[PDB]
Parts: C-alpha cells; sequence; structure tokens
C-alpha cells in the first residue's frame, strides 16, 4: 500500500513522462521477464480460489492478452501475483504489425488506444520459448497457476480458419486454455468472424483440431469477443457456443467506439480503446452473455478493471475470472495485490464465502 501510492503517484507518472507507450511497454516486458519487480507480498486466501475450465486458479485475477504477446515474461507475471497468465495474440507466421506510433495514452480518461495489428514472433518462436519451460509450467498449473494462449491470424492469410487450426496444433499442447481471438479491431475482416455461419464453421474446425490432441495436451477452447456487438451478434454467438460445446468466453476485447466524455487529446486516434471508459460496456456484455448461456458457459471478464469493486462487479455479472491490462500501465505492479486485497474485503462485506459464491450473483437477485 505504501508502494501502491509510490508507484501510482510518483514512479508510473515519471516513467510515462520519459517514455512513449510502446517503449514503456517493451521496457516493462524486459523488467518483468528478469524478475525486477516489487514485493508481491499479498498471500492468496482460500476465498480467492476458483475451479473452472478443468483447472484450479488460486486467484481469479489474470493478465490479459497483449501485454506478453510473445511468451517472454510468463514467470515474472506469476511473480507479480496474477492467478493466471494469457500470452498472445500469436499469429502463425512472424509479422511486424502496424507502423509506429501505434499505442496512445489518454491519461485524463485512464484509457489507452492501440493499433498494434498483431505484431508477433510467430507460432514457431513462441512454441520453442514455451517448450523451454514446459515442465515448470506443468508444476505451476498443478499449483493453481494456469497458462492461456491467445491465437491470432496473419494479416495476409487467405484462410482464417487454417491460421487458427495451425495455432491449435502448435501451441495447444502447451496451453491450459486457448483463445480464439475473433475480436481484434486492428485486423481487417477479423471481427466478421463473429457472425453466425462463419463462426460455426471456424469453431467447428478449431474444436476438431483440439479434440485430435492427446488427452494430457488437450486445452479448453475459449472465444474472445468484442464489446461492440449487436444484440443479434450476441444471440448468435451464444447459440453457436452452446451448439458446439465451446468451453468459455472472454468478454471483452477493446472497443472501436469512443464513448461521449473522453478528454484525452488522442481520443480520435484509430484503434481499440481500453481502460476505464471500457469498464461498464464490458460488464454489461458479460451480463448479457451470461444470461444468454444460462450461466453454463464460464466467462473471463475483462475491460477497465482497476480495483476490487471493478472485479466484483464483473464476477457478480457472471464472470468466473477477470483479467486486467490497462490498469497496470497507470498503477504499475502494485495494482495486482490491490485488486485482490479489495476483492477479498468486498466478498466478506457482501456475505460471500468466496469468489465462487459470487459468480453470477446479480442474476439471482
Ligand atoms: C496495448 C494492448 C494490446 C493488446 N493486444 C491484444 C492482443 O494481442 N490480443 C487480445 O486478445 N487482446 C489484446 N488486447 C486487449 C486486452 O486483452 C483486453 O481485452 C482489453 O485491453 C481490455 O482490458 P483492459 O481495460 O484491462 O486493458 C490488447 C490491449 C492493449 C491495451
Ligand atoms: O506506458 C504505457 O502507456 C503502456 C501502454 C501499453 C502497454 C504497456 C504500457 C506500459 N506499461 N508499463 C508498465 N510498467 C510496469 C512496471 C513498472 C514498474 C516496475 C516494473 C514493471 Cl513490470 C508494468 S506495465
Ligand atoms: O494487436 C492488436 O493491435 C490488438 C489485438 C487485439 O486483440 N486487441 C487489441 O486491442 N489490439
Amino acid at each position: 500500500t505504501g508502494d501502491e501510492r509510490f508507484y501510482a503517484e510518483h514512479l508510473m507518472p515519471t516513467l510515462q513522462g520519459l517514455l512513449d507507450p510502446e517503449s514503456a511497454h517493451r521496457l516493462a516486458v524486459r523488467f518483468t521477464s528478469l524478475g525486477l519487480l516489487p514485493r508481491a507480498r499479498f498471500q492468496d486466501s482460500d476465498m480467492l480460489e476458483v475451479r473452472v475450465l478443468g483447472h484450479k486458479f488460486r486467484n481469479p485475477v489474470g493478465i490479459a492478452a497483449g501485454f506478453d504477446k510473445h511468451g517472454e515474461a510468463v514467470d515474472g507475471l506469476y511473480k507479480m501475483g496474477f492467478g493466471f497468465v494469457e500470452i498472445g495474440s500469436v499469429t502463425p507466421k512472424p509479422q511486424e504489425g502496424n507502423p509506429r506510433p501505434r499505442v496512445f495514452r489518454l491519461p485524463e480518461d485512464q484509457a489507452v488506444i492501440n493499433r498494434y495489428g498483431f505484431n508477433s514472433h510467430g507460432l514457431s518462436v513462441v512454441e520453442h520459448r514455451l517448450r523451454a519451460r514446459q515442465q515448470k509450467q506443468a508444476k505451476l498449473t498443478e499449483d493453481g497457476l494456469p497458462l492461456g494462449v491467445n491465437l491470432g491470424k496473419n494479416k495476409t492469410s487467405v484462410d482464417a480458419a487454417e491460421d487458427y487450426a495451425e495455432g491449435v496444433r502448435v501451441l495447444g499442447p502447451l496451453a491450459d486454455y486457448l483463445v480464439v481471438n475473433v475480436s481484434s479491431p486492428n485486423t481487417a475482416g477479423l471481427r466478421s468472424l463473429q457472425g453466425k455461419a462463419e463462426l460455426r464453421r471456424l469453431l467447428t474446425k478449431v474444436l476438431q483440431e483440439r479434440d485430435g490432441l492427446r488427452r494430457v495436451h488437450r486445452p479448453a477452447v475459449l472465444v474472445k469477443i468484442a464489446p461492440d456487438l449487436t444484440s443479434q451478434d450476441k444471440e448468435d454467438i451464444a447459440s453457436v457456443v452452446k451448439e458446439l460445446g465451446i468451453d468459455g468466453l472472454i468478454v471483452t476485447n477493446t472497443t472501436v467506439s469512443r464513448p461521449a466524455g473522453l478528454q484525452g487529446a488522442l481520443r480520435s486516434e484509430t484503434g481499440g480503446l481500453s481502460g476505464k471508459p471500457l469498464r461498464d460496456l464490458s460488464t454489461q456484455t458479460i451480463r448479457e452473455m451470461y444470461a444468454l448461456t444460462q450461466g453454463r458457459v464460464p466467462i473471463i471478464g475483462v475491460g477497465g478493471v482497476s480495483s476490487g469493486q471493478d472485479a466484483l462487479e464483473k464476477i457478480r455479472a457472471g464472470a468466473s475470472l477477470v483479467q486486467l491490462y490497462t490498469a497496470l500501465t497507470f498503477w504499475g505492479p502494485p495494482v495486482v495485490g490491490k485488486v485482490k486485497r479489495e476483492l477479498e474485503a468486498l466478498l466478506k462485506e457482501q456475505g460471500f464465502g468466496g469468489v465462487t459464491d459470487a459468480i453470477g450473483a446479480d442474476h439471482r437477485r
């Protein structure tokens, strides 16, 4: 809490004053991968443990995809106190992504806009990187610290479904869960994969590839969706997810909308907006998807989480787990312990025995 204030009031503002967002991100990835991190002294209580997706998670707060795109900082991220880590998005072939600058801070809105465009080291490099620590991950997982791998598609690929299938085959055996990302705002055509007939075709192929993996190397498969879907889109996704037995949903990616009230000078930059202005749009999408799937499909809630309250609202709305990313760029590593500490306090105040009891509680009021 002393370092929470120091990081929040002094350290982070100073690094932000010195470095553009992409440079700061690269540096943060480097520091994290080296273990150069403050004391994550928070000890996870049993209340925070969640069992879902065929796994135990010792706390429900994860790092969202996009921070460790290439699988370089996984262990440093667990050391930061995250109960699970998602790397990616990873595309089959290496690709540079969009021209710089492609990441923008909106300090007045506690928001970020990015158009990275799936910069990726590619499947082969990430595979070897994960292979080098595969058995350490197997122990982490057994210990309640699972690993997710988020799959993207190359900019120039003609068959999107084959890009994902390739990802399932190459990184599936190294992952506790896979994410089919059909919601990036920064790849042309990508989000139209969210439509019904095309999503059914895509996910059928994905699940078939997954089912062809040997039993101990067979990950759960989740779909990550946008916060900008029509009601029709959401109904169709819920329907396809139930028809195919998709294991879970990640809700949500960044928004292409610009909510009224944004103050940041850079608010009109092209890209996906994350952070505080996304928070409630995201929570509302979780609420809708939970109801449409009858509370039977696990949801990882993400978008604008920076406190225990933010996390609990998404849990009560139907999320079994939450992720954050943008909060980390403003508050630094201490925000992880902060969210966990506040979440636990709020669960007790509201009469929940643990996180599990709170999941979807709003729908039973
Ligand atoms: C700079 C940046 C890069 C991101 N890259 C990815 C990505 O590659 N794949 C993905 O599924 N989501 C990506 N995201 C989205 C996050 O995973 C998350 O869905 C979104 O930022 C909302 O969470 P937040 O408000 O806590 O940041 C990225 C977000 C940011 C800010
Ligand atoms: O600066 C931005 O606007 C930005 C934008 C997008 C993605 C990452 C960042 C930067 N994030 N900076 C981070 N710093 C840390 C950090 C800060 C202090 C000590 C150790 C670490 Cl790992 C974690 S994330
Ligand atoms: O690589 C990107 O730019 C990116 C991917 C994604 O899924 N979400 C996002 O906000 N940006």
